[PDB]
């Protein structure tokens, strides 16, 4: 209850400070891959337990926000990562893959890291958008308690609180108030395809994924 | 389009709205599984063709090619059928008004196998605007961005990156939606937060349609053949 008091510059501080590191590949393509998911995972639960708001919440709930956003944050990650790299997804840095090397979601993921650079999307704004992921992926699916309904409006007002921060970031980088409405509109509408990629990715598995116990045996530690 | 007043720009999406249709009559009740799907699948096929004139007069719709008017409505035809659905079902807490002669709650739904997900997806959606208070002229807004937005990624060259004209409407419908939330007497914080709360739920709305998609492949989608012959006229 006091990420709710903290400004614009204190929560970016925060959530850079939280950043994990760029990890490296093991050195198939999918063990690489799947291995280099698997240790980010690790490093995903740690950043969240300091992402501003976070363990206000109750375990159950925390768990829940991770079961559900886990995947589009290690696909917002790499997106960033490759920003600079057109053409190409840079898994790790020593893992940099173009296009010929479900070339669907792979296309899908290029698109997206194109608008970042086209937007010239800035590393403050980054860490917000994966905090929005994280507290915006599962909040519509918690159910009837007191505490429940109590978590919501605690997630919707940090929530409120990171899009201070954003619109703050874009006034310092001297935007007009229209141009902040603009990008901010921008940026959030870009979730979204961050989401359906999610669901299409998802859709291949089915075609051992972090369960609901994996994730809460995780966050205990 | 990029000459209109934001006043002009709700008075022209107003005026583009659809009409709402009944699901056909004196269907055998209680349902059957097959005997639901369709009376859905009936309702939106003939919604279909209406969603098509509607799309055509979303300013700055028409100044695209026919070829990217098809993409964009292939890829959000679903997602603008459902928010439809849940405006519509806005002041019918518990309850899904697909037609005005058809309001089922959860357990109606409960004919079809998984269906029941989705099924509380979109009551939860439409809990949320009601919680809101979203208004018609923020609903009309925020179904043209779906229009426009669901498939501009997924679309190079020259005549293509001009297209991606998209983003200056997209553009035009925030400046519209914060107008929208100025006028009513809103704070500047209170705009940007509410402006981000609508645009979050676009997210949501996605992941229905992305669950729809896959139990309709789990179990004869608008071609892209379809969708352009509707388009000429
Ligand atoms: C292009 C998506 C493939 N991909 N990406 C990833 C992936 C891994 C780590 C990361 O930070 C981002 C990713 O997209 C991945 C992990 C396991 C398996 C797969 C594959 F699809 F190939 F089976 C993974
Ligand atoms: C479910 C999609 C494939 N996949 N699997 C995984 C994956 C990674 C680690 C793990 O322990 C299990 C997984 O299914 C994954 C991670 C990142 C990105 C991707 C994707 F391919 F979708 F882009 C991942
Ligand atoms: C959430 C109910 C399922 N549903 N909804 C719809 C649906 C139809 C029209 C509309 O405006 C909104 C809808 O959710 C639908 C259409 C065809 C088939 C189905 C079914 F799942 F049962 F197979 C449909
Ligand atoms: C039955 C699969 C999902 N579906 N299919 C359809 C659907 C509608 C028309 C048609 O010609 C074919 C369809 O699969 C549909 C329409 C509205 C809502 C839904 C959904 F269930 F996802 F909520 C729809």
């Amino acid at each position: 209850s006091l990420a709710l008091s903290l400004t614009a510059d204190q929560m970016v501080s925060a959530l850079l400070d939280a950043e994990p590191p760029i990890l490296y590949s093991e050195y198939s393509m999918m063990g690489l891959l799947t291995n280099l998911a698997d240790r980010e995972l690790v490093h995903m639960i740690n950043w969240a337990k300091r992402v501003p708001g976070f363990v206000d919440l109750t375990r159950h709930d925390q768990v829940h926000l991770l079961e559900c956003a886990w995947l589009e944050i290690l696909m917002i990650g790499l997106v960033w990562r490759s920003m600079e790299h057109p053409g190409k997804l840079l898994f790790a840095p020593n893992l940099l893959l173009d296009r010929n090397q479900m070339v669907e979601i792979f296309d899908m993921l290029l698109a997206t890291s194109s608008r970042f650079r086209m937007m010239n999307l800035q590393g403050e704004e980054f860490v917000c958008l994966k905090s929005i992921i994280l507290l915006n992926s599962g909040v519509y699916t918690f159910s009837s308690t007191l505490k429940s309904l109590e978590e919501k409006d605690h997630i919707h007002r940090v929530l409120d609180k990171i899009t201070d921060t954003l619109i703050h970031l874009m006034a310092k980088a001297g935007l007009t108030l229209q141009q902040q409405h603009q990008r901010l509109a921008q940026l959030l509408l870009i979730l979204s395809h961050i989401r359906h990629m999610s669901n299409k990715g998802m859709e291949h598995l089915y075609s051992v994924v972090p369960s609901y116990d994996l994730l809460l045996e995780m966050l205990d530690a």
